[PDB]
């Protein structure tokens, strides 16, 4: 019954951080033991959640973006009464735990996103609290306030450094997420040493230039009530997002605090003692909570238990008042999408880029779904992700309702974002942007990968069929990368029927990421397209029986597959392979890949794009050597050997080097 | 005559306008609203000489805002580099000087490759730090060798990049005075107004990140102000500059301050109001007017004389001091001092390569002058600051520093390392995570588009990383790196092959070069060689009649050669050490069928996703998706990357495909 101080629940906490990392003989109890008391204060006293159910969809959002100190978290997460108990705390770094070296998302209770990467968790948030804003502004209604809750997340200097983070706080100072706080841990320390050797920005001045309310507590060690009032002011202040930047001492307590050495390694068996006996603990017992220190979260939770019941009785009579919103409410949630929306997208009909193939597709998703949500990275016109008749309203300050993100050129936040938006629950994101430039973004894709994110990349301008623009933004090896990216959906769609059936994959693929690679230039339509093709990753298009070769290709060169194929009618059988997903292809059983790519005939495959990686399934390559140049599509086509008459010529040369069956059988046959 | 300001940059203005509409495709609007600052930098205040553009001591240009480059390159007409009328004719066509955005190399006066936004204001910063460095190391009292400044025009969408941002950020921390940043405000983007998505208080913002702020409310028109605020730049020290003036994007045409001037010609009717609107004739195009020549003659005349100045300087320089004399010029040249490579350590006891790396820069610090290299926040575990080579940190304070603090900017970093390359006189090296170089591919990607001699430390190069988990170990970059264009990725499994590709990435002059390295200890191995490295793949167990290969690279070769030694009674088998898979496929077809015989069963083992193997081997042993967190040791058991996996693959392999009968790979019949 006895509720300790905030001081003794600090300390607790701080403890806690060390015994976590040293029973793990490896991580960072630097910043965790730095971020105590506003931890405790936060934890105990401000954030609205429910460790007995951390689905509670009305739940503040918690993300740490500093990664590294997540022994911080796993602490609080045990304290606090998750699913987390000792025994995960004391497998922390260790084999199969349930407490990774970094926040894994679904890996532990409590835990939203994952971060490590620095950066990746601030536009997580941002992500999160553009979430809420637009879901309270879609359902709330006068007297049924069933959206609203607040973003809390944690940064340290390397976050604030790193480009993708600036550029989504620049977003978010724009949007004014006035329920976004950020906790800034000032501490004047990084790896190298102290922040005075690579960063000294005038940090108060600059944010506030960006759109943010500053708040300041100099004295972030032992300042209580300091900190307690930067959290009320934070909830109290609107119109712009917050940062409450706390100046801290790394490793507080630790003999070594205040320098680099807290950072990235154990404090120590003695160290730690003699941290135990300065506050007053147990210098002989590890992993140790007090039970009076239980008691504090445990009152806590209590209320916070409490309010999620009432908050379900008010869903309740919102659902009674509201039939038609509380159903899509719940369903929204749930992430399922109303029925019939597939048989309502567009099949082939004239000639057309795959870019504007992909904007009728959204000109009827828009409507049957109301989940999506998206926009593109100041490319709107020319990714053609804002279709006018689906008569979109922008998401601003002014119009949380809208649906229209405006990311402005930053593909790296806006990447992130998405990872946020889908993280939330509620929302169907996607974000454009030419494909070449999402190689500025490769550091958010691989975490909507690893995370299992269903985030939709529209990546326009997917070649040399871009032209004029030149080298610099015509893509020719990320495809490739993108490939080779365990987890992630690379789509090149080759016409409106295919393209109907990317965005029917994506859509339907609830832990997978899917980039949808869309061209600038038009598109011949084939009559063997099919979205029942596209969803088995490749198929036949064109097909001959006892078949003498294959031509597979993908997005805009399947036609050129197509017409070497009728070039060749006379002489060779040849089958032509559309293959707009080679993940999905490599997952269908072994019969049905035999029955696609027979062992033993060869195989041409065609794309704009570098060889690396077709060799699994081919035995030669017509596509790019090297990078591109500025020249309209059609004539880098004939400049770089990527027509007909080359397909035709080594089809015909990978035949008579290979007769009847006596191709090179590939890696996937006898594996 | 001399034709006024104002006619000049009426004349600028008509000349991008026609050369976007020669090409029926590109960016007239930013060309035109930014005729009056570089009608005034370009005939007042730059110095440079179109006549030499190698002249070492000229002030540098880039366009960060590379879409709006029919600017520069009606500006490099007009002040006579070697760029014609019909080279502008031909903008954005076929095999033209012209083209789409800013190519090193393919226009004269182009100092890097612009385009992908952001990545010139980085670039920049790169040349500000090199110009600073090398006046710090080579002037001496009275003289004064190293002397120019960085001029580096951008617009919203570049201050809106992160990559942007982070080089600003250095360039305030590291108070590079003589960068002068010129910001184009004229609100307006692709998607339209910047209010869409852009509304910072930019003064405020540059102030707080160390820069002196210069504001010419209306620079469409207010010429005197133009020439103040440069004035003013060259004289404020302390402090990078940032010049922010307010335009009308398309100045002139009657779509002027809209987006719909921004990306399409203006059209023949408009460029016809245009001229009329300037007093210009209407009808004839490409047209430069011989009174506004002879003001940019009149200037190019004065610059020549300052080179010529300039040699005479650099001539009594050297000959008060013969060694800086000789090693300036050879330093500007790329030149590496002889002997360098004979130094390089070789194979001893069990050490990470990220050690190995370390006991190479030992070396090459002290022997290469030119070197200059850094860590993104991470010296002290990529070990790129030797104790012994006893090196200092490049700062405002000591500009004579060989090592950068670059602080948790990858990206910047990257595209910094560009911008020393393109400077002349440096040989830039940065270091981080390996997983993390997947933060910078944007700037990666333009070292070898622009073919920049940078090299990249890249430790931590796999699940060796071990506790740190999946979101630090790479399984997939790699395999992304290999797809890239003229790009080097060099795997060392010990001190002999570090060195070796050390050797490799210091002597690509036009290549960039990843060094993948390890974080744990590997074990050396007798058959390594710098010779081997420099031709990608190389045996380092070999047998006669073969019946089996086993390819590795990096921290795996143990694994093979511990199979291939546990294979010993049941077949014969040659170990094959492939550390840069570049480098062999440009061997000639005599070597590399003799590295990997046609017919002959291959297995690969590296520590990453199989993607891409299947040009060489015919099973892979590595990764097949993300790693997790637990250490190395107990990592690698769990994947499956142990010597009894290969052994049992290769065992497999053998039995199915006995004697010549192995698949061949395309590269055989290729
Ligand atoms: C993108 C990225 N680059 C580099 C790293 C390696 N890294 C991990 S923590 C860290 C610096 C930590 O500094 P900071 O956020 O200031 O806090 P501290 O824990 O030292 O207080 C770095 C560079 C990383 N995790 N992510
Ligand atoms: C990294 C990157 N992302 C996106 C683009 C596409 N793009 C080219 S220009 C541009 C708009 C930039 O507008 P700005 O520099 O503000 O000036 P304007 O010419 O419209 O005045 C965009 C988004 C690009 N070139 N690079
Ligand atoms: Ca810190
Ligand atoms: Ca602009």
């Amino acid at each position: 019954r006895h509720m300790a101080s905030i001081e003794k629940v600090a300390n607790c906490i701080r403890c806690l951080a060390a015994d976590i990392v040293q029973g793990g003989k490896s991580g960072h109890p630097g910043t965790p033991m730095g971020m105590a008391p506003m931890s405790a204060v936060l934890w105990t006293e401000v954030m609205k959640y429910n460790s007995q159910d951390p689905d509670w969809v009305d739940r503040d959002r918690f993300v740490m973006s500093n990664g590294h100190g997540c022994a911080l978290q796993y602490a609080l997460l045990h304290m606090a009464g998750y699913n987390l108990t000792m025994d995960d705390l004391k497998g922390f770094r260790q084999d199969g735990s349930r407490t990774p070296g970094h926040p894994e998302r679904f890996v532990t209770p409590g835990v939203e996103v994952t971060t490590g990467p620095l950066g990746q968790g601030i536009a997580n948030a941002v992500g999160l609290a553009i979430a809420e804003a637009h879901l309270a502004a879609t359902f709330n209604r006068p007297g049924y306030n069933i959206v609203d809750h607040y973003t809390y997340v944690y940064c340290g200097d390397g976050c604030l450094m790193e480009g993708v983070c600036q550029e989504a706080l620049s977003l978010a100072g724009h949007l004014a997420l006035e329920k976004l706080i950020v906790i800034y841990d000032s501490n004047y320390i990084s790896i190298d040493g102290s922040t005075s050797l690579s960063f000294t920005e005038q940090c108060h001045q600059k944010y506030v230039a960006m759109g943010f309310h500053v708040i300041e507590v100099k004295n972030g060690d032992t300042d209580y009530e300091g900190l307690r009032k930067a959290l009320a002011e934070a909830k109290a202040t609107k119109g712009k997002p917050k940062m409450i930047v706390q100046t801290t001492t790394i490793g507080f307590g630790s003999s070594k605090q205040g320098t680099e050495k807290v950072h990235g390694a154990p404090l120590g068996e003695e160290d730690i003692a003699n941290i135990k006996a300065k506050f007053g603990r147990d210098p002989q017992k590890k992993y140790d909570v007090d039970d009076d220190v239980r008691a504090v979260f445990r009152m806590h939770i209590d209320k916070c238990s409490a309010e999620q019941k009432a908050w379900e009785e008010l869903l309740a009579k919102y659902t009674a008042a509201f039939p038609a919103e509380g159903a899509a409410f719940v369903a929204q949630m749930r992430g399922e999408l109303p029925s019939g929306w597939e048989a309502k997208l567009p099949t082939n009909s004239s000639a057309i880029a795959t870019r504007k193939a992909s904007e009728n597709c959204l000109a009827v998703l828009f409507p049957a779904i109301p989940a999506l949500m998206g926009g593109s990275a100041d490319l709107t016109p020319s990714n053609l992700t804002r279709p006018a008749s689906a008569n979109l309203v922008d998401f601003s300050s002014s119009s949380k309702e809208g649906r229209y993100i405006r990311f402005g050129v930053r593909e790296h936040a806006m990447c992130a974002i998405l990872n946020g938006l889908d993280a939330h629950d509620g929302i169907i994101p996607f974000g454009g942007t030419f494909l070449n430039f999402i190689g500025y973004a490769l550091g958010a894709v691989r975490l909507a990968a690893i995370s299992h994110h269903r985030v939709i990349y529209v990546a326009t301008h997917d070649s040399i069929g871009v032209g004029e623009d030149g080298p610099t933004h015509q893509p020719v090896e990320l495809v490739a990368a993108l490939r080779a990216m365990p987890n992630l959906q690379v789509i090149r769609p080759s016409d409106q029927t295919e393209t109907s059936g990317a965005w029917a994959v994506a859509l339907s693929s609830i832990h997978t990421p899917t980039v949808l690679c869309l061209s600038r230039q038009n598109t011949e339509p084939q009559s063997g397209s099919s979205i029942e093709g596209v969803r088995h990753g490749a198929y036949s298009v064109v097909d001959v029986p006892d078949l003498q070769l294959v031509i597979v290709a993908s997005g805009s060169e399947v036609s050129l597959a197509v017409d070497a194929a009728k070039a060749l009618s006379g002489e060779l059988r040849v089958r032509v392979v559309s293959m707009p997903c080679q993940e999905l292809f490599d997952a269908q059983p072994d019969t049905y890949r035999q029955a696609v790519l027979p062992a033993g005939v060869p195989v041409v495959s065609v794309e704009a794009y570098v060889s690396f990686g077709w060799e699994k399934y081919s035995h030669a390559h017509v596509g790019m050597s090297g990078f591109g140049a500025s020249a309209p599509a059609g004539v880098l086509y004939k400049k770089f050997g990527i027509t007909v008459e080359e397909v035709v010529r080594t089809g015909r040369e990978l035949a008579k080097r290979f007769p009847d069956g006596t191709a090179p059988l590939k890696n996937s046959s006898f594996s």
